[PDB]
């Protein structure tokens, strides 16, 4: 059954692709099963803004109209990383040639202008965009103060610790000049499923769209939260649920945006493991359906074990030869 048929009245269902998504057995595959797809590469800040003022469209707009003219929907990945982000954005040489922070005017002016510039490119051929990218620490021992729990990236040491609200705001003022654009805007995080990791980014939210709700007649600023998914044969998905149920609680829309559950290394998939794997992503879709009126798409990290970025642990629907593996039984249910 093509998964988006499956699911078609209680989310997307999405992919995460390169340019060899887009041609032959793979593209079909791709159109047969998802109604949406995020780039796995292709619209980060190195590939959009390499160097400053040098920005880089031509491959992404390629990608984008392929993508849409083939009936899909695009999510946008990702405005704000501490990865895949080229360091001109937030640091600078000193004189004993030591890699420093850039001081914090400068550096909100080239986040202002990266997202700023890179959102009006593209306009409304998104659906979506994860402004800001794994902002929190993991496991933080003081998830009461979110602001402590940050992680103490290059955006952070530069700007300071309201970097986060200072994206959403930029994000958010060109959909104020755009209003026709209808575009939701993500924070996005792995590891959800740690209670304290959850509670600090929940911490987040609340403060950041609590305090624009009050000057905007109940407007939300950070419009959704996505729960990457990167889980494992151990997770549990208990903890999942009480991770969907707090953000749900915040008034957002969620998404579960890079899922994938590696089961195995060194590509071995042992048959006892793809029926674990297979069993754990049943009970997550059993979840996901159960909360579907607050999940607007569900995202696969990949195609098949081969292409993953995590390969070697075998943690998708479909095999090297794209062959529905045990696990695409237990999505579709
Ligand atoms: C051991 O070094 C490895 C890198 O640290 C590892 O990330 C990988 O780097 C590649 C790059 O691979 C993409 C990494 O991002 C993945 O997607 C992200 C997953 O992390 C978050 O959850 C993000 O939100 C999500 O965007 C992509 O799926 C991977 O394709 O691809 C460009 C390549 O030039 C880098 O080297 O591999 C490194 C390695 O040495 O193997
Ligand atoms: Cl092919
Ligand atoms: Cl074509
Ligand atoms: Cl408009
Ligand atoms: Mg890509």
């Amino acid at each position: 059954a093509p998964l988006k048929d499956v699911y078609k009245n209680d989310f997307l269902i999405g992919n995460a692709i390169s340019a060899e998504d887009l041609e032959g057995t793979r593209l079909e595959l791709l159109k047969m099963h998802h109604d949406v797809v995020t780039a796995g590469n292709a619209m980060k800040p190195d590939a959009l803004q390499p160097t400053k003022g040098n920005f880089t469209f031509t491959a992404a707009d390629a990608m984008i109209d392929k993508v849409l003219a083939e009936g899909m929907k695009m999510h946008g990945h990702v405005l704000v990383w501490h990865q895949q982000s080229p360091a001109w954005l937030n640091t600078k040489k000193d004189d004993n040639n030591n890699t420093v922070p850039l001081g914090r005017d400068e550096a909100l002016d080239n986040l202002r202008t990266h997202i700023q510039t890179v959102m009006k490119h593209f306009g409304n051929k998104v659906i979506s965009w994860d402004v800001v990218n794994e902002a929190m620490n993991d496991n933080p021992s003081n998830p009461a103060d979110y602001k402590a729990s940050l992680r103490q990236t290059p955006w952070y040491q530069a700007i300071g610790s309201d970097y986060v609200e200072q994206a959403f705001l930029a994000a958010r003022e060109v959909l104020d000049e755009n209003p026709s654009w209808n575009i939701k805007l993500y924070y996005n995080d792995y590891n959800e499923d740690n209670q304290n990791k959850a509670t600090a980014i929940y911490n987040m939210v609340k403060d950041i769209n609590d305090r624009y709700a009050a000057a905007h007649n109940g407007k939300l600023l950070i419009d959704g939260v996505g729960m990457q998914g990167h889980y494992n044969i151990n997770t549990n998905p208990d903890n999942v649920k009480l991770s969907l149920e707090k953000f749900i609680s915040l008034g957002v829309e969620v998404s579960v945006s890079e899922l994938d559950v590696t089961a195995g290394n060194n590509y071995t998939l042992p048959e006892n493991l793809a029926v674990g794997q297979a069993y754990l992503y049943a009970q997550l879709f059993k979840l996901y359906k159960e909360h579907a009126d607050h999940i607007a798409r569900v995202t696969f990290w990949g195609m098949d074990d081969n292409t993953s970025w995590r390969a070697e642990n075998n943690p998708l629907l479909f095999d090297k030869n794209l062959q529905a593996k045990p696990a695409y039984y237990g999505v579709i249910d």
